[PDB]
């Protein structure tokens, strides 16, 4: 088929933990004496304009957690959501391996903070070489706009790119706009995969 010019790299569950999932803001809620429903809730409203960058952190927090007196700050908090990304150390060596073969791109969503101190504290940018973020462009995965955009600024057709994304959905929406795609489970079974497409 066509040679492979640039791979799309999923971040959380990928690369590196997810940065504020339902497992972790269960977590950090109880931490900090949160009324899990109440929580939940908030998040669920004001979540999406965080993640698309048309919202900031203060004004999520505001919203989130501190909507009556709290014993803590607004900083204090934000150091323990950053805390939550830790690195996927097998898949992590496999993209910065291939990062010195391959042109390589993220396409993930994620607020503007917390992508930000990922990138910093995982040294992504070694081999991602630029970082198609949710809240550097106002769309997120899995909108077909999302992997066009990509694909537009990185200047590949559909079939010379490959996304590696955890989640099947994100998988198949990127395959439906063209482009190749991996479901990322493991280190070992995404360098096989991968291979089977000329990326090695
Ligand atoms: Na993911």
């Amino acid at each position: 088929g066509m040679t492979i010019k640039a791979l799309f790299w999923d971040i959380g569950g990928v690369l590196l933990t997810n940065g504020w999932d339902r497992e972790q803001r269960a977590d950090v809620a109880q931490r900090f004496g949160l009324d899990t429903d109440d929580f939940t809730e908030r998040h669920r409203l004001a979540a999406p304009e965080l993640e698309l960058g048309r919202m900031t952190l203060a004004e999520y927090l505001e919203q989130v957690v501190f909507y009556q007196p709290r014993d803590f700050t607004p900083e204090d908090f934000r150091a323990v959501m950053e805390e939550q990304s830790q690195p996927r150390p097998e898949v992590l060596a496999l993209a910065r391996d291939l990062g010195q073969r391959y042109r390589m791109y993220s396409l993930n969503n994620e607020g503007r903070d917390l992508n930000e101190y990922r990138i910093r504290t995982f040294g992504l940018g070694e081999f991602l070489l630029a970082f198609f973020t949710s809240s550097a462009l106002g769309v997120m995965k899995p909108n077909p706009a999302m992997y066009r955009l990509g694909l537009t600024l990185a200047q590949v057709r559909p079939e010379e790119a490959v996304m590696v994304d955890d989640r099947l959905q994100n998988v198949q929406a990127a395959r439906a706009v063209g482009m190749h795609a991996v479901q990322c489970v493991d280190a070992a079974q995404l360098r096989e995969e991968l291979a089977a497409l000329g990326v090695r």
